[PDB]
């Protein structure tokens, strides 16, 4: 039971173990493309003494993060234990080699997306975006007066085969995944995958649909048994225009009595509508998580809140370091210090609060967040929220 | 079809109306207790040239508002036209004329909970809370080593009798409502009934248990058909530490499955576990709706975040009137004036804002709040924001 | 947190802690009935410095097992920990106090019905008797030529209202439950309860029917929700004629579509019709559980299979002793030993044994009964089990 | 409507009869597969007067018996009459006409599985095996202290392809089916067939792996529609330590919450866990179905419980011969005789108790088996029983 990075001839027992341990794997040929993401030195493997009993790897991505400013993120994924192997602590040697070669390569963030809410908040991984399921019973749906794009004339939105228009779709999703904490740079390899969903599978999903508009569109496809039910797999808009008429052509899908589409907290499509419950919130989940790796490197990166003036204070991290925090201007210097900790909080705690989706106040009465003056934790929160809502980019 | 005040004689009328009306009503015996809550004056009737074909009151109630500040509240109630005389516009008639007896009586804000989410935007009420269901799975959930109370030695907490301990639930309710935006004074009359649906029916709900703290109590009852879920009617909490130690207790329930209960947003047992996906958000809806009845003397009423500095602006409320709005300190001046508006909004929009639950750039994108200034957005944002989070007090 | 015998004042804090640990707790009015089987200094307590957060008692039981030998047995029931003093070990202090209570009054063994299959193995209880619901579809259920009962002339089964034949229904549970294998006495005040859950609740169950026939009876009342299901609470034959004759009256229920009971593995039913099939086996559960106090008392006192030859051996009991073990005429001798052990087993495998349920080749199969001779192995299967089929009497 | 052996002509016909008939039919090319087990005049077609309306056929088995005994097994199967000629007595005639073969052929056994409880009792065949779903949730499985292979080191127990290790899969069920009563030889083209069924089909069943022990092994699959359900497709273990480490690795499939498996009733699953409730029994069928064609032949072939001693006794077969009956050593003498019978019983019952499965008394107290001395019962059961529980090979 040695831990090595993996040889050529190691990925055919990586995939098997893939298929056993991940029911949703499309299989080696889609692997290929995900394959050209991982960095040499960014897979660990587990053999006996043979065949693979453990892997994890890292991708190289490009996380958005408030004040429209861009981190290289390790992106964990592809995380599996044989069956055969469990409570070995397999996980915990893989996991803590990754973070190593994570560290030195110079990395401040690494970010994962869960299949147990419970795994990973000990590694140092908090929850750090929210999805949010909204359903449309569109039999119902009005819009507003005060609505966009409620005139007479044309429609700026088009009806369209999403292989004929990536273009478009690339240029779109490029503008939105810079202005937007939680966006992912999406490489050329990722859009050839997510155009060869888009076509009808034998017994499987059903052909996808997109509406265009110059600054928005909308993959949309009907659900496998419940006919009368439109999933919309992807929407990203650059202007309150284009969200609105991506709205009014999906509540126009007349043959169909609800509209699904997973979202952020902040989607204001409820308040487009006359009746804002018409627009029922069905699941909630957490979306990205982060661990921050460099905590001096991460705070200093990012941008807050304008709104709230200059103030100083000591954060703790456990067996994370200690930092003067000085906030100002919406810039953060983090330099070290020995003085008195003002703040202390799990490497968790810090990654939930970083994108602006959890409020100090709610982990602070939680006990996740300890601190004795409570002017400073309004402070927090304040400087850390963020102006443009969080959202989740895409899974890996 | 004419629009009077109630004699004692019109009353068995509205009972006859309010039972076909409404499924979740009591019957005669129990509104004794509200009637005391109707001021002389606070209820118009429509009769037909005979029988009441249309009835709505105003209840006399104490809603805390962000800087614990206590408003007078008319609470609208009673609200039913009867199913021979719809799409008449007796609802139009009546909502305007108790609006005008609200207004004249001084009330700064009208309150209601709605039976539909698209009724009430119209007649300018804006959702001002957001009610939350969280359903834990309580067999596999284990709380935080961070969490308060996780050592040795006794609980603080007592299983006891509802009825045998009123006192208690009056005293903690009360700090409760007085430090929450969102709170309710609640009368003598409201818990005598409270306390006798505590008690079990023949065929219809089960015995209610009381988890009792010196600083919070949690009344709980399991569901009627499916008995391995608790519902949790009521949790009021004054301290992190009282709120932690209710959960531990709602947790060791060991015959139950799964632990249910309505709660707001930032409700924070989800990050008082091992695993926050074990607490499922299964439900949401708009909870409190606030009418602003008086613009100025409402802006004026409440707290602002002290963190935002000082800045000023026009305000334009759609046939409410134009405001010079002055911000700083957490006090607001709003005084008339005829200058250029640089915010226009609906009353309804304004009420949604009120108690912080919802942010000006959210409904800002839907085009419901229009400015042409994003900076005085992220400052509206950041002003109106409540410090404490904002929770839904009880139905009327 | 000490632990007394409870006095008749701490009686209401015990019913409180029952109505909250036990959704089918009757309430105070039947446990009356019920602690008249409890003798004194049955029963403790946990007082918190008050309130009682921890109960637990036993009755006094007459269990028949094989041979028609009829066992006092302590029966353990009202076990209850308050949600607010969970993993205090509460529990672990109750059971060891009443055990030694048990085994000092001289008791040889103890039984109880398990709320959860996983509490009561570490305690030395083993689950002796299996519960298993058939379901009969009895649209097409016709008897086979070979069933008793299926001529010309008179049935000799009369439908009644139990209330009015109770002489009768307590003649035959009387005889049935001295010559069946876990079999219980029934007293005089169980009969009172009975026979008062045999009318009509309003909002609850229907009205309970009973079949007599002179060697049997059949309790039997429709589904609650489902009226087209009928529920057999009871049924108790002397005779394969009563038994027979009992189930052609069943089946002649013609606005029924379903007859389900809670029965025993070896039930003759599927084996009167000429297709078994149509008796569905749908629910299966560990019954009546046994701890055996006094192992040289217990295992003397049953009879065994005259079948198998004499034979001997040295018994190993986990904390429990050693025994030369010889078992010839269905009679066994059982004597202290310091010889080297052939079987070796946890106190609970015993209990499991003891009334022939489950084979000590499956247990052993299991590795939680080691021997290193299989013939040895064949032989306590053969000796062990029961000429007639092991049954569970009644919930306690 | 004659009754013909089919040509190499009728087969087309057979299949399409097939098609209608089975809904579970694969199609020609895999009936190939099995075609090559049924013997030349194994097969009979009823042509109309043209297209075929009627066939049966038999297939040459090889059956384990109680005593490690290999009998040469007829296998009934392919069973159909036409829609267009029900109840015309066809399937009494087909029937009729194989017995005839099989026995002149010099078959002492025949064997089927039903499609309906109800058809096949009265052409003198007995359920002989049942089958007995568990499904485990293995999110609370945790195995007993006393279980083996519960230590540090290595497992024994690799995940693979199942199509790469065809070869240790059928070494172990050669050393399975030769000890293990019911099991059948399992010719090289029905693991052609198995291993086509490994691979997953488009919109059908996923891919199936495979655990493999040096003395186990176990196929399971993902359910289609349930994804957190595992389906064991087959389980063959020749040591109690291969079933306990096969098992260990199932409930290490931490991606699934339930682990469901069609096995037999003695399966010692429950006893490897802390909790044996766990593991739920949720279906229960008959499973290989016996006729006995040579009474004397069948009774001699097999082995007895050397555990009761020698005995003698007259059964009579209805319309199937009177036979002295002497059982000592495991070993029976079936001699004819006109002696007054002891023991009367259909062919039907026979079959039912011959592998064991079913005890003399419970078919006895339905009648289905009498006698006049229970003694000579006591006996029946205790020698027809089955040191080594009785299992259900594969279907036919
Ligand atoms: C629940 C587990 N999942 C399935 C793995 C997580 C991924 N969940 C997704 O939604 C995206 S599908 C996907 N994602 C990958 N990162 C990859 C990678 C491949 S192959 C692939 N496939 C080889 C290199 C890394
Ligand atoms: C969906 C409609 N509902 C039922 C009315 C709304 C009230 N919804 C509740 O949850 C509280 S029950 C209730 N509430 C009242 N305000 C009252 C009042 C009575 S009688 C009563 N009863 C006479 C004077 C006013
Ligand atoms: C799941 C727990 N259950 C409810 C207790 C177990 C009992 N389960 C039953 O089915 C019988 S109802 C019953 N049984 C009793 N032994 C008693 C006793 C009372 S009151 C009563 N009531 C006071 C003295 C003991
Ligand atoms: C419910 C009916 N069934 C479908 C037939 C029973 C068989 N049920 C099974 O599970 C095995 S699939 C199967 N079995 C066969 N014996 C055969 C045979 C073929 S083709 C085939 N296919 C030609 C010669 C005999």
């Amino acid at each position: 039971v040695t831990l090595c990075s993996p040889t050529e001839d190691d990925w055919p027992g990586m995939f098997l173990l893939a298929a056993a341990s991940f029911t949703d794997f499309i299989g080696p040929e889609s692997a290929t493309a995900w394959r050209t993401l991982v960095p040499t030195d960014g897979a660990v493997v587990v053999r006996d003494g043979s065949e693979v009993v453990g892997m994890a790897l890292y991708m190289d991505l490009r996380l958005t993060v408030p004040g429209e400013v861009v981190l290289p993120t390790a992106g964990l994924s592809f995380v599996a234990v044989a069956p055969t192997h469990r409570r070995r602590g397999l996980l915990r040697a893989m996991c803590a080699e990754l973070h190593r070669r994570i560290a030195d390569s110079g990395y401040p963030v690494a970010a994962l997306h869960a299949s147990e809410g419970g795994i990973y908040g000990r590694f140092g991984y908090g929850p750090a975006t929210t999805l949010h399921e909204l359903t449309v019973d569109r039999r119902f749906a009005r819009f507003h007066a005060d609505a966009p794009g409620g005139g007479l004339g044309g429609s700026s939105v088009r009806l369209v085969r999403p292989t004929e228009h990536r273009g478009e779709f690339e240029a779109i999703y490029e503008r939105w995944r810079q202005q937007v904490p939680g966006g992912l740079l999406r490489p050329q390899v990722l859009w050839d995958e997510l155009l060869a969903e888009a076509k009808a599978a034998p017994g499987g999903d059903r052909e996808s649909f997109a509406l265009l508009h110059p600054d928005g569109y909308a993959l949309y496809r009907v659900d496998r048994t419940d006919l009368k039910l439109a999933r919309v797999s992807e929407l990203r808009a650059v202007t309150a225009d284009a969200h609105c008429a991506l709205w009014r052509a999906l509540i126009g899908l007349d043959s169909m009595e609800r509209i699904s589409i997973i979202t952020h907290p902040q989607d204001p499509l409820p308040h487009l509508l006359t009746d804002t419950r018409l627009a029922r919130t069905t699941w909630r989940q957490d979306g990205l998580w982060l661990r921050i790796m460099n905590v001096p490197a991460a705070l200093e990166a990012r941008g807050y809140a304008h709104e709230v003036g200059e103030f100083s204070t000591v954060l703790e991290v456990s067996d994370g370091g200690r930092f003067a925090l000085k906030i100002g201007d919406g810039r953060a210097r983090c330099t070290p210090t020995d003085a008195a900790a003002e703040i202390e909080m799990d490497r968790d705690v810090l990654g939930s609060l970083y994108l602006g989706a959890h409020r100090a106040s709610t982990l602070a009465a939680a006990n996740r967040l300890r601190t004795k003056d409570s002017q400073l934790l309004r402070r927090l929160d304040a400087a850390f929220a963020s102006d443009v809502p969080v959202q989740t980019a895409f899974e890996f």
